[PDB]
């Protein structure tokens, strides 16, 4: 009864606000896929995509736009159209670029339940609205603009911020670490994330030594799919082990929450397969006793992190920003949830343009 | 913003439609807390509690009637509620009948809640209403009022029934389900419960037997905290092993399949703590491979089946049928979810006074 | 041959000799469940029930009074009658307040057994009496008071206390130990516990600070139920894990000790089953090679430490101080079993009546 | 030192030579990419890819066309160039259409260094060619057309036949494999292919049945990523059960036979990782004792099967025989490589413009 009639999806290029520095050069932009789901009821879904790279960005949107007709006169309703597109792709494999896909789909879904009620997705999930503690993330900055975002991040009111390390040599990170730390001080949270870069010997050498100069977490010390791996490195640490970005579904999360790979978690909303995908990784958190967190996606995060119940922190990196009005407030480093229906999510339309591939 | 203001309860004793033969004798009545949950936005949420013996009924709506000053001008958002009546009971332990009547309140909220949106519960959780088999539960009754009842369960277009067995010698339990077999003829499912009354080799041997004749499952054949002896049994059987209706909370079903316990699950939707914990327990059936059935309350059992991503079948045994309205509807063996806001529960207020403590 | 012939339950609120502080606010009184077991020999077993926070108090008293029916005429054998109310409620679900229920019937029934040999219950038991060690249990009392009481308990002779800690940051519950520690010196014991505050990853933070600080063990880190959290904090820990007073029954404690989650064990006398679950979990933790304390409950603990293998320390927390006489003596902080039959209760029957609901 | 100097991909809609029933309805045509890279030394190396639905057809060419950047003068050496492709794509997901874009970019990059040495890719691997077993793959045809298309097959010299089942009830399953088995007689291969359509009780039930008529294994009974729901089925029967052409990689192929799921492993060249992730699939197939068949591809499944250990039954299901030269040919229901440099796959140019999108 109420029911999907169209799918519209504009592929950009988008600023950054902190532009991304890796061991090969900057990034200075991000390649996002914007989804509108138009409905019956006159209101219109409204979620995004990340592409990582954009050499994957064409082949998402195309993908999207070859799947509107699995979904144009479908009921809204999400956690049934999950199961729809996963039945229908258990072939080709309901993962990666296809997985990515359906949640963002399941994403625009729910956004268009919440505003069909007149009612913010948090309170819909049956929870309150709640500020949520955050973190800001920065990049593979070297010393000086690491210290620099790290310093900024302390004056915008956050009380931790996330620095990329994995540079050629251990004493490398530890100096970036250690030059936070003096500018931000003690009371201050500073987790650190390998991101994916180390083996597993080398990541329990440089663990070690990075939890006796203290930070918050370690996270994706090792290639992110090998569970095992990760296992072995938390159980030389008392640090905790952060993973989970990575995750395509609540299904590899429970892979590696069953063998003890992390002390922490944090799925990603689009990857874990939207918020139907989202709140079955919350109870599976919940059930091994794991903090979650939230990797990207700020805005539908702040609402998905209030119905958790082992919610830990937001990850607050604005890659939509240049697109989305700041609806979504961050207020003495903590993320607040904009009275408005479904997620908040409001397009800059004289900005989108701009963008456009 | 939408706040409970009042809670109310009433204690019945209610004619059952099958009276219910045990080894000690028969039961014509089951023990029910109703509960009427009142809110800032006029209305009325409602649910209710079974109690199972009369020696509990009013310990149990004296503890409800006590709990109402903890949620009163609480915001109704049952997951936050939830969270906030799990730390108050940490202490004193928050299982058994403490456990049951927050479920009462949760599955009270929910069905507000989807008042509060003009919306079956089915599509707060953002499912479509499907129909779902059910199956007609009988109990202890002998060969012939056994094989009665599943005739007539099968006149009226049920294709499975539940018997209990666990009768002195291993042959009258065999003869009980030969009979219904005879009835019923092969293209018909016959479940058995041994409702915890066999120790493990009892139930292996007993088990195997019954796997012979052809059944469906066998639940419950131990103690039902004993999830070690259940997979000990389990592990000499091809049929599948049924359990769960004692689980209070998702956490003790966690426990049981973590071991391996069983192959089929079945929460009750008050002792796994209501809407909200069986929304967990779904998720973990979901990645433990294990398809779900209901337990009691077919009323809310099959709008939260609709929801269940591994939904069986759903138990049908109407405890309440003599209080509330038959707006749940059984066509061709299928429960069918009534078009009515939040879970479709509508007191006979003329038949209440009746059967009052 | 001697038979159960009545029960008699008063619900009180008394006031605590300690008030107790919490994250909330104080707490100056304790509701607790008086039990007299009437018996055809003329004595009368005394028990009773703490119910833990007023919202559950005159439930549980009604869930006692419909149970008189269930014993009054039985053989006063209490491991006969457990065996009898574990069958009754094997549908209910023999926890939570069913147990406590049952739990306070059996310590009753042993009082009255003792009084029927004009034996105390530790000869009954078949056990001689002997001085147990005991430690002066206080609560979340912020420096100055934790710190005050620590010195009156070394003052009266007891040789460690336990304070309740979990403060919004760790340095605060290092300030209340080191402060202790200054004010009773070195060689003092100073136990510490959290209440079931902390996940996992702060749990490990946490105790590692403490166990450098120096105490004796560290109590319930986090949720009770959650066995295998409990074994991944001590798995990082030297100094012992230590739990119990939340499992209800030892099939509780058997689930617990069978993963590893603690090196030290405290049932609660209430709700591991009375004396017959006491018996039977000291049992277990003998061959589970866990040092055994007990909680709460010290009038009866005493007695059933004497018999129990792996005796380790009485709790002193003299929760019914108000209402019953003082024949537990302490000397020299060893807690002294009186020279009386059965467990020593005889109550104060002038104060009663100034406490009752 | 050769270089690759482009990529060229053409998505095509083609014929199948045997049209595939599915639960749904018929699909007579199959989505493929094929691709040609250019090479420095004048050779051309040759693959495809399925994309199994159209709804993934043109995503996964303009993946493709948008990886040409990254590999345009890199040396053509495919296992460097795997890695490149490993690292560039850990943060999107080396994985779903990204793992089988690159892996169809290795089959091409082996299949020009073959041509570069004037070789047989099976020579180039160190192995001499073997004419190699294998079986005609069918789909959900009925009992009539299933029959009709075994009798086919056995006159065609095949040894051995595949059907998909699942129908709606296990007696239509066992209707179809009896049928077979009356016209190709008892020496005579049935294998069995459930995709992913039972639970694992539905899957263990059914195949208990299959398995006493006798059948040659039991494909993915149930959902492809659940390894442990298939080590539970497989630990149920006595049959073989086989999976494998769904693992994205050999690290997916790892995590199955480290648990145990399955007894049969049949790899599918693409999802795999090309050549460079069927040589390292061999290495841990042939370590935990597990023989290998292929899933599609057969062209240059023939030269990998021999160059494999533990090499089972190559399938015969010709996918790409509308636009490619028929070089492999099949021997008395053997696959019998071509002597031909790299893999024998010539492309028919006069078709492929007849099928293209
Ligand atoms: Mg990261
Ligand atoms: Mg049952
Ligand atoms: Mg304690
Ligand atoms: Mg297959």
């Amino acid at each position: 009864e109420v029911l999907i009639t169209g799918l519209r999806t504009r592929a950009v290029n988008v600023p950054l606000a902190y532009p991304v520095h890796t061991a090969v050069g900057t990034v200075g932009t991000a390649p996002l896929v914007l989804i509108d789901l138009a409905t019956s009821a006159g209101v219109v879904g409204h979620s995004y995509l990340f592409a990582y790279t954009p050499v994957a960005l064409k082949s998402l949107k195309q993908l999207l736009d070859d799947m509107a007709a699995m979904i144009v006169n479908e009921p809204l309703a999400p956690v049934s159209l999950e199961a729809m597109l996963a039945k229908r792709f258990c072939l080709a494999g309901y993962t990666g670029l296809i997985r990515m896909a359906a949640a963002g789909i399941d994403m625009a879904a729910w956004d268009a339940l919440g505003k069909v009620h007149e009612t913010p997705l948090v309170k819909l999930l049956g929870a309150n609205a709640r500020p949520v503690q955050a973190y800001d993330s920065h990049s593979l900055d070297g010393v000086k603009l690491a210290t620099e975002r790290a310093v900024t991040a302390a004056e915008l009111g956050f009380r931790a911020v996330k620095t990329k390390i994995g540079y050629p040599a251990l004493d490398q990170d530890l100096a970036v670490v250690r030059s936070i730390r003096q500018a931000v001080g003690d009371d201050f949270g500073i987790m650190v994330d390998y991101n994916q870069s180390l083996d597993v010997p080398a990541a329990i050498k440089r663990s070690q030594a990075l939890q006796q100069e203290g930070v918050t977490w370690i996270e994706e010390p090792t290639l992110q799919h090998d569970y095992e791996g990760h296992q072995r490195i938390q159980s030389k640490l008392n640090v905790p082990v952060q993973m989970g970005e990575n995750w395509l579904g609540p299904e590899e999360m429970f892979k590696a929450l069953s063998i003890g790979a992390c002390r922490l978690a944090m799925p990603d909303a689009m990857k874990i397969g939207g918020v139907t995908g989202w709140i079955r990784a919350s109870a599976l958190a919940q059930q091994f006793g794991i903090p979650m967190s939230s990797h990207l996606f700020q805005e539908i995060s702040a609402h998905l992190l209030a119905a958790t119940p082992t919610a830990h922190w937001l990850e607050r990196l604005d890659l939509a920003g240049s697109v989305i009005e700041p609806t979504l407030t961050f207020e003495g480093g903590n993320a607040v949830i904009p009275d408005l229906p479904g997620v908040g999510i409001i397009w800059r339309e004289k900005e989108i343009g701009k963008y456009l591939v």
